């Protein structure tokens, strides 16, 4: 019904709410293999319901976070954001 949005992946400044970061963001690791990083696909993240499937985007590579916009907690700025850490293994 519904996945983590990836709002990552289109650096695009405009007058919207984005700001230098969100409230309460934090910093998951993602576990992508070589392939589904370059194509696309699923991955396995870890969440408190348990192992989600989280819909990779193409062009993927190591080192960069999929920061994911009010997929963190609540805080002084709205919500925080969900920085996926992409393990390219």
């Amino acid at each position: 019904m519904s996945q983590l949005r990836i709002a990552a992946y289109g650096p695009h400044g405009s007058g919207g709410s984005g700001g230098s970061g969100g409230s309460q963001d934090l910093y998951a690791t993602l576990d992508v293999p070589a392939p589904i990083a370059v194509v696309g696909g699923k991955v396995r993240a870890m969440t408190l319901e348990g192992p989600v499937e989280v819909a990779v985007p193409p062009r993927t590579q190591a080192g960069r976070k999929l920061r994911l916009k009010g997929k963190g907690f609540p805080g002084p700025a709205g919500r925080g954001d969900l920085y996926l850490e992409v393990r390219i293994t």
